[PDB]
């Protein structure tokens, strides 16, 4: 009877989710160049890292170069850096050329191992590097200047440094694509942890200027975030040994998961699991039926679920906490009253339901 | 119905944890040199012991040499020291070249295996040994100097000394990666125990200066901690008799287990097991459901669990006690009020809610 | 009754084949240096091939270097040469250290990976290259000298050339480890084919002097042959498309399979499959029981089978033709008589018994070429006329 | 007993056929540029065909360009030339870049894709075209010169011409990789058929000089032959009507089947199927067991079978006659004696056994039975 | 044992016949204009036939227009012109645009209401019609001039005339694709039949010049032959009686079936069905195995079988006569010797074996 209606709401939520899209939907593929560390020699690897840091730091380089730079920077983990990128990178909008560097013996820029079709390739690179230095007023990637000059020759120092730079990229991801302003407090708090706990070597610390340039790159590029979230999912899975490298990633992961699914979690944690007497009220029924459909839906979205927000994924709109307003308004009213740490999240949405906001507060705070 | 929500919280906690990580994530391996005991002959063991103590004492050796030295020092246990290292040492970031030199013909340093080309190596070793002596202001490994002086000739003296030094490394592990300052109280208390119980031979006693230098090496290197935790898991298993050597390890184990998963056990021991009537109060429900999910999760993570923190194991971040704030602030409020021994641990963290902590105090102290 | 005996012979043959071998049997490993292609751009690839050709040509290079060179030479195929070696190479006597050399701007040798602890590495290379030139009296790898000089700049030229050199390695394998003298006739016969069919690019032809030096390297090094046979097995597996590279390997394979198991195959082809009226002859019955045990054994050995001899695989010894003497002496006697191309094989071996061989000859020849017993019926009524013609 | 041996021969033949080959065996992929028809306009299509004929005629152009040109030439069939290449092309040695022709009304070569980084490419093309004209002493692709000049304005003329050029590609495949000299006799014999049948429009006849230059391109490039054989298999499959274009391909196919497996089929047709009483002779038993193993093997090789030799397919070696000498020599001795058309096959091979072949001959030329005596 | 070989030959012959070809192989589609009778009056139908005869007679029209003209001319059969073309037309190389004329008073070609640029088109048509008349030295569609002027008004006369012209198209198909010259003897022989049987109305007899121009159009166009054979198959099928129009087609069909498969039928009829002592010969045994494989193959090709030649169907090549030469040479030797009508068929192929052919005669 009434059961038909509830089942129908569920039917609508699942309807047409299935099937396989026609290939005509394929968006025009962008050719992106990834310069990638050729061998396990520390001389090449340090210099290539410096090159890549500077590509990203350059004010005059185009977006196409900058994304490729960012891909070099966050592939430095790998024993076979080119293979790591090519094999995990799985996003249709971008078609990769991976270029394995010739020991970077050319000079400031990466040096074409087999020789350029155009000899200016080397110079466009030179202009890019010069403009990078000049526009940044001489500021090298590191905060403390000896590090900018380092020119490393040994594996131990290399890994100390690489782990350190990588960790400083991955600190950013957590906020770069949810609120890239307000970001600094959180990302410094996470940095302090990794350094204090001796996971990464602070002698190699990367400058606010480099970090802001990378944070902005993350905010403004989907294609970068696609590769990042691919890796973030891959290393979240168990069934493998990890070195210091994968360990830092996994550590960052514990901040990164669930991020930008705030509302879905907040109604589950506060209000639903809170089970305040007010949950029995007739008005809530529609909201409860909503959440049920949401939980089953969340299951169906599957492996990408811990990173929906970062992926910009379509499904996430349905999850948007704005979807279940009565329950949500009450869920904030409880949450903000009961947890002193909560409520520092800005919840000024027009979707707040006054009755539930006053009633959630009145349940949690002045009802025992 | 409401059961779905609780099951969903559990689902989130386990979601995508499963499966086996793609091989592209395999990190660039660092090559590390380990000198090994070529023989069961006392001359070599005492000379290799002195060599190894000095490698670790050296200002002149690089970190890559120092880790390998630490591995020599804490593999002295084995009947076949090279087999012990090769068979237990099993983390991908650091790849061992273990060369057992048997002659020890050359002097203070190990003998160059091939000849002419080894000449640079032997003088590198000489520099390392000189710098060790000089930088330590003449203080040898042992606290009372005749011991550094004694060239051991008897199995009995050897084992007395080796067991003594090994115990002094294992006393460090317990705090090196949980609180590397503040350590002294605990590490002295454990020293007193082994000596008073007549397990370790005080003629061999190792100097605070050398122990601090090695404790810091352990704190700052993952590769050493990986070998230590390999041994710590292996000797935690039953199904074997242990001789003096394995027995000292196992004894240390009883301090080392659970260490730096402090928060997790504290909610279980205090607050949860204590079952104050106050546990029935509305607000807590969600937190209790949380802890349940955590406990079952902890179980599922399995063999590594007694040393997760020391292993930097990522899974552990999720488990971290800051995760369940209401229940935790109340598990402490109780703990600090009811147990005179508790509260000596510094618990000044940002997730504390004073109201909930006081409710904990008010439950445990002024309600019975 | 008698069945017990036959089953017992089979039991002896399979006894102790089973189990997994105790670790103490693991042989003392040789460390070898393998330079591999760090990149996909010809400039490097042509120069590295010249380096490697010269490593193998050198009078002054150590065997340890030469093995490693041969591995470089026969890995030029790969999209990722280092991965091809590391992933297929699975033999316990030899442990490879592989550094993919990029620059190779040193000259004749590679460029030292991390920089050399001694610059003498580069001078060792220089000595190797000088000694190569000098000892060869200036005769270069290729038969027409222009080729030896020619700096290669494009993928197309590179693949044309690499295919050419690789094929010249794989032409050797077929005889290097069965009969490394007498070799020239066969290896030229196979070369003629590939060139006439336009599969392999004659501009890159390699000199008799170079080919003999490489043939000898193959004969005298086991570790090389192990890698070759490993690749030869691996790419022989079906369920894949093949490009020019894999195709030349597979083509060589048709000469390489069964090779140096001559005796086993010859008894099968000649005598046995021929089903001459003499099979029932009591003298051979145990011989036949022997061969049956052999055939079932061969099946059981499995994966290595078409190349047992080249692999030096022990079980091969049992299969060796001396083992079934009566049947073999008769399988030859028939074979020599009946098949015009055969018999050019030297079979002056201790297992051949004149009386039984003469029986093979006469029984086949006087039989009018296996007319002693024909198995074919139901084709129709027997032609007496046809029998007389035979 | 004896049965074990026969089963064992079969086991050896199929041993190691199984499994999936390790990826390390992948050979270094060559980047090849294919200019392909951009739009459905006969103006562009005629001109681009002339360009492509000339790319293949050019003396100074690299093999990499020439293969890509040949792929343009034999993708003229398709409504969408780029899609035809991408969808049929499945051969690992070559990685294609499809430069979709941008109208290319710019002259002899392609138009520069987005404005060239180096316009030397259009000038490289100009050099290629000049050298082509000059080296060929002014002979244009078509044999009667008006055709070489003629700009094409309607689809009708376009299809007439394209069918004509394509047929000239497909007449080559029959001998390109099986007898790359001496080809003329056969290729002319097949030309006569298509013209006499009025299937392809002789106004667009292509010059012997252009046809020999394309025949040689086929002989010397594997990558080309791979694509040809891929298309030849794909269009052979049924479940569709074919009109004139695909029908010319398919028609050529019926000559092209089994090609360069001559000896294998010949033992089946002549000797074996012929079942002369002499087939019962005892010596042959091992040969018969051989043929049986071959036939079952052939079955196992499956879809590529009609073109094994042309595809350079490895298995082909095993299939080669010479693998069954006695049966083969007997098969020939009969064949040459009984069939007037045979014997034009070149039988100078070592695997031939004179004595046994003289037996094949002697067998072949030797309830009334009166009729047989009379004839 | 030997049976495996025979089975294997059959396997080879059928191997890879299966499956459905990837769509990208679809050949570049040609747009063809068919002007078609708009409404059901004999007035329009007569005039439009005159128009169409002249379109095909014109020296000035392009081949693409000429094919489309021929399609107009041989779609006159249908009760509903547009529907007849759209529903039978099933050949992928050609994409038809149908134009239904509004009682075209324009002249030889259609009237055009598309606009100002189409005024040139109508003058192109005028030039085409003029050049047709002029180049043919005044010879109109019919042999006897009154027919060229006729302008019939009523259904009975219309169908009499249309069936007459259409029968003159259908007499051609019999030799168009199998001997396009030397055609006259056969096409006249079929003409004699239809006139003597009173099926076709001789006042409307069509001129040798027009018939040769249509014969040539059939020979030189695949696209046209595809439509012809589509209609020829469709009207051959049952589930309905056929009156005069379809009946004439079907009558012609009895000459048209098996055409250009001469060799195949001849081996079956002569030699095989005849069970000569020659069946005994061992040497010709394989040939037998060949024919068996062929017959089973023929079955598998299915619905198009009686018209493979006309359709240019590739699988047809396999079916070819000299594919099974020994048996064919003997089948010819028997056929030419025993049947007075045979032997007038040209059998001068390189496939013929004189010894075996003589054995066939000697038999």
């Amino acid at each position: 009877i009434f059961e038909e209606a509830a089942s129908f709401r569920s039917y609508q939520s699942k309807l047409g989710r299935d099937g396989r899209a026609s290939a005509a939907t394929a968006t025009l593929t962008t050719k992106i160049r990834i310069f990638v560390p050729a061998t396990n020699s520390p001389e090449l690897r340090w210099e290539l890292t410096l090159f890549a840091l500077d590509v990203i730091r350059s004010p005059s380089a185009a977006e196409s170069m900058k994304v490729g730079a960012a891909f070099t920077l966050i592939s430095m983990y790998s024993e076979r850096p080119g293979a790591l990128i090519r094999s995990l990178l799985n996003d249709p909008d971008i078609e990769a050329v991976i270029i394995d560097v010739g020991s970077m013996v050319n000079g400031i820029p990466v040096m074409e191992r087999r020789g350029d079709k155009a000899q200016e390739e080397m110079e466009g690179l030179m202009r890019i590097l010069k403009t990078a230095r000049d526009s940044s007023k001489g500021k090298t990637p590191f905060v403390d200047s000896r590090a900018y000059g380092l020119r490393i020759t040994d594996m131990s120092t290399l890994v100390s440094a690489v782990i350190t730079i990588e960790a400083q990229i991955w600190i950013l991801i957590a906020k770069a694509v949810t609120a890239p302003d307000t970001a600094e407090e959180s990302e410094t708090r996470r940095w302090a942890k990794y350094v204090q706990q001796k996971r990464v070597n602070p002698f190699f610390a990367l400058t606010q200027q480099w970090l802001t340039e990378m944070r902005n790159l993350l905010s403004q590029s989907l294609s970068v975030r696609k590769f990042m979230v691919e890796i973030l999912i891959e290393v979240k899975k168990g069934g493998s040994a990890k070195g210091r490298a994968v360990e830092i990633i996994s550590d960052i992961g514990n901040y990164v998961e669930e991020t930008g699914m705030a509302g879905f979690f907040a109604t589950i944690r506060f209000g639903l699991e809170t089970r305040y007497p007010a949950l029995a009220l007739n008005e809530f029924q529609s909201d409860l039926n909503t959440i049920k459909s949401l939980m089953l839906l969340y299951r169906e979205i599957g492996p990408r679920a811990p990173y929906m927000v970062l992926l910009e994924e379509s499904i996430q709109t349905k999850f948007a906490p704005g979807g279940y307003p009565l329950l949500w308004s009450f869920a904030m009213g409880v949450a903000t009253t009961i947890d002193r740490s909560m409520g520092a999240l800005n919840i000024n949405r027009g979707y707040l339901e006054p009755m539930y906001f006053r009633l959630g507060q009145k349940s949690a705070r002045h009802h025992a």
